């Protein structure tokens, strides 16, 4: 029942501002193997859009000590682009993870400064 500390400091230390809501997705999924339960599209304080993600207890947002609001359908029209390009990230990270971290060069960075005895 736990969010992994590391991480969870790393994304507000070393990475602060650098990660998206996607981008933990794919660290989740590259280094501990675990997928999402669901997905959830939601905004932000200003508006800005971003597919969330659903795990056991905790959302990926959470990681980044986000306040995130579920979107509504009258935003859901003026938010179409943005569903799209995430939508569409979500299936390249889904269908090559290990190559989406490699092409990634924050993604490689956070890789290796997690691996540090």
């Amino acid at each position: 029942m736990e969010m992994d500390k590391r991480m969870k400091s790393l994304a507000m230390t070393a990475f602060f501002g650098e990660l998206s809501t996607l981008d933990i997705m794919a660290l989740i999924m590259s280094i501990f193997k675990r997928h999402p339960n669901n997905t959830i599209f939601s905004v932000d304080k200003d508006g800005q859009f971003m597919i969330d993600f659903e795990y056991d207890n905790y959302k990926a947002s959470q990681y980044l000590d986000l306040t995130l609001t579920p979107i509504s359908g009258d935003e859901c029209k003026t938010h179409a682009s943005s569903i799209a390009e995430q939508l569409a990230s979500v299936d390249i990270i889904k269908e090559d993870i290990s190559e989406y971290i490699k092409t990634t060069p924050r993604l490689k960075r956070f890789i290796k400064k997690y691996r540090n005895r």
